[PDB]
């Protein structure tokens, strides 16, 4: 047809006004808000351009040199290039390390590794969820298995010491001798400290287990050399490509090659087989191009500088909050985030996140090591990656600290009008249903959005 | 250091010349070639524009109803809109059907359903791979379990009758009574005929099993009303959004809501089990930019232009099959009801394994596939051919007849090379003969030229030559 | 307190009058009844004497080779002797066959083999229960797994052809290619014909599976050479020691040793895997008194008298079947090659469910069983009849013809009662009609008298009326 | 035939001379030896008579009131009677407790319970093997699963404190919150102390798990009221019928009936279904008769007296050994056995058991809580049930203590001639290959066998 020939060439603005409008409103919402959620960032224009390329059309099952279909000359150049930049970015010798770049995301990357090295019902140990662990590391209760990791495998968590906020390696070492894990996971979603990879490797070798690092949250810090690298002691390293690496959504699996002890590593073929034809079908080539572009950007001195600023910003933010009387779990941080214990102010993350949200300050609740209840998490997780990508510096994060402080005070107030004992649903009602309050929110929001508009919003020119 | 901000705003062309160059060469490769691989298509510009939006930066966990974090006012509008268009596009009453739009792709969508309704080691039955089934429907040998479906669940396949090329429903009905499946899969990767959903539903109900349709390959034909809908008898329907639906890569899970049976009645519990399996079960944050792309593709799929596109797709397949029959080729089941056909090359004394390589060198893309008969997977007898991609470029019946002759020229050439390599020669040797033999290499070059010239006559959908 | 020692030396008759009385009544019940249940027999006095020996007090763990504790000089002589007699009795070369004699019973013997060669969730194929298979070969429905074999492993049955009553090897061969079993079971609980071990071995080798024979029902016939031996084609053979072997309750596992295949050759690893599964895998200390009983039964089974007993067993079954055919009864497969027959009572308008109850009240023991046809398990059409027990009491062909008429009288009576209860009457009601109805109760009493008088004419093997 | 008619009536002595001879030699070996293996005993004549009855011929699938075959009038009387005596013997109200008497032995009884309440891959926790646990409670290494319990289910052990020799309940309570067991096992094969059932029940209820007691070793002590009963806090109790109960080999499963909390107990049908048709076929009726006879004997005042003597004998034996300078794990015992730590004499159980065996003194090696190696167990497990059934009293066990002591000295000697460092195979050679030694053995053996012949050997008149 003559009209069908152009339906395929019509711009989004004309083709789908409704979706186009939603993107515009979301673009604007991101501009006037303060993003403190530790897992978010702003991808560069170049990365986003690669996502909408014609690579979306190429279907290519398999791997370079092992393709099911033909016509993959350029797709091979792409994937090969992506793998080369991944090893390079982390300073890895291709004779000792290899990498798979097809995982659709972080969760799928972890699952493929378990499938490959652990097998159904094999034992896996990971940091407990309320102590800062991730769902894919295992999540189950006494009556039900929630995470797919816990459903298809046998997981058992290890905890942090509630008095220090640090991972209790001694207890882990002891429990591992009884549990007999086939794989131990070193990775976190809400832990402000570096992990003792060396100690974990010793514990893993003691039980004949593999040591897998999930560096999703610190992958960017690692490339820049701002926090120790897990590649020195781990057998496998998984990671997402967004978060601190600042790329598009996707995942990667790094695995050791060569001699293990003369015993040789068999990780490569097991992992590759698990990703495909095991768990996935055709790879998302447009996403692989986006990652390639993100990895090149991550190797620039500018990126290195960005990462140093990220950590500096976190330090300034934590210091400013301590000065305002806030308690930081473990007293501080070594990376991009901090867990703030709000008990030091008589409130909780559950109520605080809602008030701050209404004020255009995004962050999320999280349980603190102590916490005797998950229905009333004591802390707030705060991260600096996103705002640092917008150019905020130390002086800016001190102002951010005051805005957050204003928020906490407000959440406390809506709490003093409700009485020391009241449900979360009563609190939210008194929040949006009170002259002085919905009015307190409106005022703080205005100051927050004005301050936020002073900074550039990375991405495509203008949606 | 100051150039860090100038780094996040820099265009791809300046930021990464190497990747930019690869995209250009791939864009050009797609333009001068003839795409006959049944699972490929060309996504519209609008869809691709949605993929590179700022939706990439939004991390949301959970569903529109209950999210983990805040600031999802617009993400909720998006996902909700996407779900509404999905039900609408397939003519489904939201009181009887619901839909999850977060699966990252087709394989993940199927796996989430198994995880939800079957549970570890539960029994699943699907069409055998060499008979046209998909990996995610189960794949194992007597010594090893390859597909994740076969590793975490207990799968057993059902076959097609090798004499008719059709699915043997009688044998399936019998074997199901002994196997006791908890779920039966109705879906194919290389089957040219409609599926008897009604018959499969009866067999499923007989064993108390769920009937799941994987309509990935025909999802576009279904929307246009060109082939019967699986929503009439199935409990669950999974699908990819690319392939015939012509969207970006992603997956969707449709499930029934309301009353299942009586006596006094019992309700469907598919919704919460499936939603829980997708998240927090198997996935983390949804890819919102991909959900926007799907939304855009679903709106385009409801237009009369799309419906006309789908009619042309089937008409093209019919013309292509007729033209090949006229040239003496054997088509499994003798023909097709949809977008593809499986060509049995034994009728010409060669096989798909060698033919696909020669055709590839001539810029004609397609893939080998075993035929129902075939007593060996190392020497598949057929070639799977699809019309979706080329129809999106505007080819009509007369164009597919010309395509048929180009393919025929290719087969003749591969036969010439096969006779030159020997009898017990290996594919490895066949490919080397095709690579370093000026004689054949000259035949290839000539045919390639004609194929690429003919292909340049048609527009390549997408962005402005990117 | 001083009478404690006088307590450990006191005879059962004085020590426990109540138990002693029960044994007396049971001994008498066995004497005046006609035992036609195919799985029963009467163990010799010698065997029973070994069971009550001081071997009961010896706790030994491990095997003759390597034990956990000491003081096993004689226990080693015993187990070693038992293994030697087992191989000998079946004419097996110890260089090609080995045997484990610790299983506590038949079910445990099978389970240990599955545990050793299959592993959790491994695939196993066995004869379907309603077609004559045993529980330990797999038993599950579409909603629940009943047998431990079906709970810990993945089982799928194969069936007999309902028109011929024979095992459909063709369908099994086909289904095995799709199911991929790791082990196939050749053994039955209610099948009157010989098994085609050769054919099953070919099918097993085709799928790389092990072939395991469960010869529990025919172990005695095999020793005597009255039916073909499964040791010619199987990799493993399990069996109970009671039933036709006429020993005490226990089980044994025979496994091949040496070279399995070539190319350069590979060895059998069955021995250590099986031994490890029995102990320390599934069992603790072996029952030595039971191992002594088996040893004694194996020596008796190698005598010419035993061989003659086994020939009489088969001849009796043939006469019993012929006599029933003459009375108009239908026998599945038309006859038998061994010790039993499945009688299809549809040929008389009744079913095994009601017939077994009436016959029981007349002191004629047998059990119901579904026939290949049967469209319902709640109304089994047949009766399984065996001759081992009565042949051990000396009945000959002319005696089994009289037995046939008594059974016939029973069937006529159950038909009379069925017509009196109604059409859609329940078994519950059928049993109540048979219980509180002087008319039928008078018919029962009369037939019972004739049956018990005829049965008292024969000796009851075992101890002196105990 | 006329000769076949009598092959079945011929006595064992004439029918099978070879087997008959073996029984005679074994009967004699039992008479002249000193049985100190804690799991052995001598069954009464009455019990043995029931085993060789005509009950061996009756095939009866199912349970009373639920039979597959007919002609079970007396078999029903038997099983019913056996169940009634089992409940009675332990003072259980049939409205609150039920019992299955078909398990062929102890291991099968445990396995059926796991099959019924845990299901494939369900989690189970039991006392670690080297700390006194039993195989059926779980046994696996970092590379292989040995016990069927560990192969079909997911097991993890709990340990004893190596400094006190007692079960560390605190650590168990902590690990259970991470492991999430569906069932916890309270039972031992080599533990001289009573178990804190109350504490274990609290831990089980805390994780929603079932508490199962395996009282195999103390079932006789329990009936007599010499050690606390596990029926006060457990949901299920399994046991063998030999060992201290002094019956034939068989097993039983006791389970609670009635209201659990209005939630009702579902143990009965699950357990019955698992035993049959789940795991077993026809029950061994002759063994059920033997158990019935053993249960009646266990309820007599004479049996009660026997059990008091058993414990008194153990106390005297332990005191006499302490006086000779031997170390007893946990310092003593509350029951029929003791674990002797031979490190206090510079030798190990591995070597000592062999020397004592050569001297006609039966016992077995066992690791001590400390032990940094299973290939060189430090202790010897000694039990008094068997010898007490032969009439030994306190004064007799003091003499037994000296004989054992003489044995230890000899094992040490063969050890001083071999040098502080030598393999177990060299030691055994120097034992049987030395004039003074094989001569030392012969002498002690003579004294041991003479002393042993002074006591009656329970059982059948004379084989
Ligand atoms: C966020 C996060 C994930 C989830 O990533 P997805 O790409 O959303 O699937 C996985 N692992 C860790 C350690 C994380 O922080
Ligand atoms: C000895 C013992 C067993 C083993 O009994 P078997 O009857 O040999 O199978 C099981 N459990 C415990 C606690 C034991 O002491
Ligand atoms: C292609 C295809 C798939 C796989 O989809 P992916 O999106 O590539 O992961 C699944 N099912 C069917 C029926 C297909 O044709
Ligand atoms: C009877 C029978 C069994 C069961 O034996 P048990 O000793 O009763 O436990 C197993 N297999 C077959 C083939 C049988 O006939």
């Amino acid at each position: 047809w003559s009209s069908h020939e152009q339906m395929l060439a019509q711009p989004l603005k004309d083709s789908d006004a409704e979706v186009y409008d939603i993107i515009k409103k979301e673009s604007n919402r991101q501009r006037v808000g303060l993003e403190l959620i530790a897992s978010e960032n702003f991808a560069s224009r170049a990365v986003l351009e690669a996502l909408g390329s014609c690579l979306n059309n190429k279907y290519s099952l398999g791997y370079p040199g092992q393709r099911y279909y033909g016509g993959t000359e350029h797709i091979d150049e792409l994937e090969t290039l992506c793998q080369k930049r991944a090893l390079q970015a982390y300073g890895l010798d291709p004779q000792c390390w290899g990498v798979n770049v097809q995982p659709y995301s972080g969760s799928p990357a972890n699952f493929a590794v378990y499938t490959a090295l652990v097998e159904p019902h094999g034992r896996i140990m990971g940091l407990d969820l309320p102590d800062g662990g991730h769902l894919t590391h295992g999540f189950m209760t006494d009556k039900k298995k929630i995470s797919a990791t816990s459903i298809f495998f046998e997981s058992m968590a290890y905890k942090v010491n509630p008095d220090t906020g640090y991972i209790d390696y001694d207890r882990l070492e002891e429990n591992a001798r009884l549990f007999h894990p086939k794989l131990i996971i070193a990775g976190t979603s809400c832990y402000s400290r570096n992990l003792d990879y060396g100690r974990l490797r010793k514990i893993a070798d003691e039980n004949g287990a593999y040591l897998m690092a999930d560096m999703a949250h610190i992958s960017g810090l690692v490339v820049a050399g701002v926090v120790p690298s897990p590649f020195e002691h781990c057998h496998v390293v998984t990671t997402t490509t967004h978060k601190t690496l600042r790329g598009c959504r996707a995942g990667m699996i790094f695995y050791r090659r060569g001699v293990r002890s003369e015993i040789l590593y068999n990780l490569e073929s097991l992992i590759n087989s698990a990703v495909f034809p095991g768990l996935q079908g055709g790879p998302h080539n447009h996403a692989i191009a986006g990652v390639a572009v993100a990895l090149k950007q991550a190797m620039t001195p500018e990126f290195k500088e960005y990462q140093r600023q990220v950590v500096a910003n976190c330090r300034a933010l934590s210091a400013a909050l301590v000065e305002l009387g806030y308690k930081i779990v473990t007293g501080g941080s070594d990376n991009h985030l901090i867990l703030v214990d709000l008990r030091s102010k008589g409130t909780d993350g559950g109520r605080a996140e809602k008030v701050l949200e209404a004020c255009s300050i995004a962050c999320n609740k999280n349980t603190c090591p102590g916490d005797k209840s998950a229905l009333r998490p004591s802390g707030l997780r705060l991260g600096t990656p996103a705002l640092t990508s917008r150019g905020l510096l130390e002086k800016d994060f001190q102002k951010v600290a005051h805005f957050i402080h204003r928020g906490i005070e407000l959440t406390v107030q809506i709490q003093d009008d409700t009485g020391p004992r009241a449900t979360l649903k009563e609190f939210k009602e008194k929040l949006a249903g009170d002259e002085k309050h919905q009015r307190a929110v409106r005022a703080l929001r205005q100051e927050v959005e004005s301050f936020a508009a002073l900074f550039p919003l990375p991405g495509l020119p203008g949606f």
